[PDB]
């Protein structure tokens, strides 16, 4: 059907904003600490602390497979990303730091993208 095609082409635009989302929140992460999942054998330990593991490289393949069907399900993953550290990584750390930092700065371009997705549809 055409509807199909329609809502396709909705989803499809959604994934098109998403993308440049994506993007723009991965250049407030110039060290790359949130580029790939945290190493399980290098933190053997890891899944007994966070249970829901996220990074930017596993959002980028649900983006491209146009897993995210809003905003919301989108800024979730995001938002594991700097809960997930901040929680594993004590305040006093480089690492718990840097997600402060990429929430502090991502929040600016999430306002802007709800306003979006809200406006475009």
């Amino acid at each position: 059907s055409m509807e199909q095609v329609a809502m396709e082409l909705r989803l499809t635009e959604l994934t098109r904003l998403l993308r440049s989302v994506l993007d723009q929140l991965q250049d407030k992460d110039p060290a790359r600490i949130f580029a790939q999942p945290v190493s399980l054998k290098e933190v053997p330990d890891y899944l007994d602390h966070i249970k829901h593991p996220m990074d930017f490289a596993t959002m980028r393949k649900r983006l491209e497979a146009q897993g995210y069907k809003n905003l919301h399900e989108f800024e979730e993953d995001f938002d594991l990303i700097i809960d997930n550290c901040m929680k594993y990584n004590a305040r006093d750390t480089v690492f718990y730091r840097a997600a402060v930092r990429l929430r502090d700065q991502g929040g600016v371009v999430l306002r802007q993208a709800r306003r979006e997705v809200d406006s475009i549809g």
